[PDB]
């Protein structure tokens, strides 16, 4: 059945590629402009915005975009006489939807919208810090390493649920508990009945992420509370801290930008026939046969901007840096050592100083990713407790059948956390 599962994922990637090729053709973008990641993000947000209809399911937007709910837009960058120009494009949401369905042979293809949303989340995880929002909710700033998918939309649903991390679930459940404390009727009536289902859904989602019997049992007690007060917060926090040692089951999906699938489809690659799997060589091979460009700000180091995108492409912001340095072949520095700022350009930035760089997104090897008395038990379980790769090893790109595993070497002395010494901008 894994052949039938590979065909369905391949169909979805091909439609994203076909949708991008169409959008580039409407906008009259060049090969360079089409391969600019800033343009890709604009094009990807436009389709999410057109299909969202302000539901906060695939995206969240500024009230300025709410001026005309029937139109969606964003910034487009074109290269005019060596310089870079920024223009705002406004398309009809109906026409964007029409183009998406046409690219997906009449199908709604919600699987492709989610993939771009998950790539967008992975990019924010690789770019912005969340330590101020942790302090705001009353959580430990050290919980940074468990904030997978913390930027995902308000009503992301089942698709966003799989990639959200332990600390992300704890942050939204604690934002929920704190709303009850300051509002008397938060758990009352029809609003409180809807709120109650949302609470138990979030609790069962977080419960499923725990791989021990005691952590899952502790979640049942937080979920059984009809009026969660400070007692439910102390238990959520004490469980969040335990995840920083006793690991959880968090899914990481390598979702590449549409300007990667675009050119791959444009050159005749049949994703539906050939198949596609986010696990293994498929995203690694596609990145070796790709050419992505990015706008670079003055005084920014292009190698560091390339690293931001390579980690976002690979869902690697929360992985051990000693593992990534072995796979990429180059040293993967903590965010605190990168002379770079996020790929998205701000509405007030000077375009005259803006230059561009070729992103270096290839890697040396490829690899497979595989993903009270109760408080006394989990506390004792942490005392059992070094770089860990679980797996046969790494492989070269020529070995596509994984028949020749390479055993990895890491300096356990060298940094393992991307968030150590973090000086990245705070998300907002
Ligand atoms: N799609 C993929 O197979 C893919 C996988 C991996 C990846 C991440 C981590 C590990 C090490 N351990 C972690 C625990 O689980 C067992 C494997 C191996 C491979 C990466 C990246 F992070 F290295 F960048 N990127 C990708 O694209």
């Amino acid at each position: 059945n894994a052949t039938e599962i590979r065909a369905s994922v391949g169909k979805m990637i091909g439609g994203i590629g076909r949708f991008y090729i169409q959008m580039c053709t409407e906008l009259k973008l060049s090969d360079y402009e089409g391969r600019l990641i800033q343009n890709s993000l604009t094009i990807e947000r436009m389709v999410l915005s057109a299909f969202d209809e302000r539901r906060n399911k695939y995206l969240e937007e500024h009230p300025s975009a709410g001026k005309d709910p029937k139109k969606t837009g964003g910034p487009i960058y074109r290269r005019v006489n060596g310089k870079w120009m920024r223009e705002l494009i406004l398309y009809d949401k109906e026409e964007i939807r029409r183009i998406w369905r046409q690219a997906n042979n009449g199908d709604d293809a919600t699987a492709g919208l989610t993939h771009m949303m998950i790539w967008h989340s992975n990019l924010n995880d690789a770019t912005y810090q969340r330590t101020r929002a942790l302090v705001r909710t009353g959580m430990d700033p050290r919980m940074c390493s468990l904030m997978q998918g913390s930027t995902l939309p308000r009503r992301s649903g089942a698709a966003g649920a799989a990639v959200k991390g332990v600390g992300t679930m704890v942050m939204e459940l604690v934002r929920m508990i704190k709303r009850g404390i300051n509002d008397r009727n938060f758990w009352r009536g029809e609003n409180g009945r809807k709120t109650r289902i949302a609470y138990e859904r979030m609790c069962n989602i977080l419960k499923g992420k725990f791989q021990t019997a005691a952590q899952k049992a502790m979640m049942d007690q937080v979920r059984e509370s009809r009026n969660p007060g400070n007692a439910e917060f102390e238990d959520l926090t004490f469980l969040a801290r335990s995840a920083l040692i006793l690991r959880g089951s968090v899914a990481h999906k390598s979702c590449l930008p549409a300007c990667v699938y675009g050119p791959a489809v444009a050159s005749g690659y049949d994703f539906e026939r050939e198949g596609y799997s986010l696990v293994g060589i498929d995203p690694f091979r596609l990145l070796q046969n790709s050419q992505v460009y990015s706008l670079i700000r003055p005084n920014e180091n292009p190698a560091h901007k390339s690293q931001l995108v390579w980690m976002a492409c690979h869902s690697a912001a929360f992985e051990d840096l000693r593992v990534l340095s072995f796979i990429k072949g180059t040293k993967v520095l903590p965010r605190g050592k990168l002379s770079t700022r996020g790929v998205q350009i701000a509405s007030n930035e000077n375009m005259e100083t803006m230059e561009s760089s070729t992103l270096e997104l290839r890697s040396r090897y490829w690899a497979i990713r595989t993903r009270d008395m109760r408080t006394e038990i989990i506390r004792m379980m942490e005392s059992a407790r070094d770089v860990s790769f679980q797996g046969r090893g790494v492989f070269e790109l020529s070995d596509e059948k994984a028949a020749s595993p390479i055993v990895p070497s890491f300096d356990m002395s060298n940094e393992g956390s991307y968030f150590f010494g973090d000086n990245a901008e705070e998300y907002d």
